C-alpha cells in the first residue's frame, strides 16, 4: 500500500546542516558517492543521479542462508539498493578517505556478492519497532552489514559528505512515481 515495496525506485534523502539532501552517485567512471541538494530545489522526489531500485529485501534469517515478488519491507530487513543510471549496488568501501578515521567510504560496486552491499532498515524512534512495515517518508536508519556502521553524512570543509560512521543520521524514503 503505502509503505516500500521490493522493486521500488525511491530517493534517500537527509538534511546536513540544515540543507536537504540527496544521496546520490554518478557510476561510469565515478564509482564514490556524493550528495545533491535538494532543498526546496524540486518535490520530495529529486532528479536521476539520486534514483536507487530497492532490488531485494531479506530477513535477518534469510540473509544468513542465501550468504553462504513484491515483497513489503520490515524494520530489520536487509535490503539492496541499485542506483539506476549506473546498474550496480550501493555499498561500503574498504577505504576511508574523510576526516572521521574510523568511517569508511560508501560507493558503488558492480556485483551483489557478499556483505558489503547489504543495509538493514531499523526506526528512528519509538513510532515504529522492529518487525512493523516500513511506512513511506519513515525517517529511518541504515546500517551497513559489512562494518557495523550507519549510513552518515557530515559537512566537512563546508561540503556535505556520506560515509559509513559510528555516529547516526536518520535517512527518509521517498519514492518516484
Amino acid at each position: 500500500v503505502s509503505f516500500l515495496r521490493t522493486e521500488d525506485m525511491v530517493c534517500l534523502s537527509c538534511t546536513a546542516t540544515g540543507e536537504r539532501v540527496c544521496l546520490a552517485a554518478e557510476g561510469f567512471g565515478n564509482r564514490h558517492c556524493f550528495l545533491e541538494n535538494i532543498q526546496d530545489k524540486n518535490i520530495p522526489p529529486d532528479l536521476s543521479q539520486c534514483v536507487f531500485v530497492i532490488e531485494q529485501a531479506l530477513s535477518v534469517r534469510a540473509l544468513q542462508e542465501l550468504v553462504t515478488g513484491h515483497r513489503t519491507l520490515l524494520y530489520g530487513n536487509a535490503i539492496l539498493l541499485r542506483h539506476l543510471n549506473s546498474d550496480m549496488y550501493l555499498a561500503c568501501l574498504s577505504t576511508s578517505s574523510s576526516q572521521d578515521k574510523l568511517a569508511f567510504d560508501v560507493g558503488l560496486q558492480e556485483h551483489s556478492q557478499g556483505e558489503a552491499c547489504w543495509w538493514t532498515l531499523h526506526p528512528a524512534s519509538k513510532q515504529r519497532s522492529e518487525g512493523e512495515k516500513v511506512r513511506v517518508g519513515d525517517d529511518l536508519i541504515l546500517v551497513s552489514v559489512a562494518t557495523e556502521r550507519y549510513l552518515h553524512t557530515t559537512k566537512e570543509n563546508e561540503v556535505s559528505i556520506v560515509n559509513a560512521s559510528f555516529h547516526v543520521t536518520h535517512w527518509s524514503v521517498q519514492p518516484y512515481g
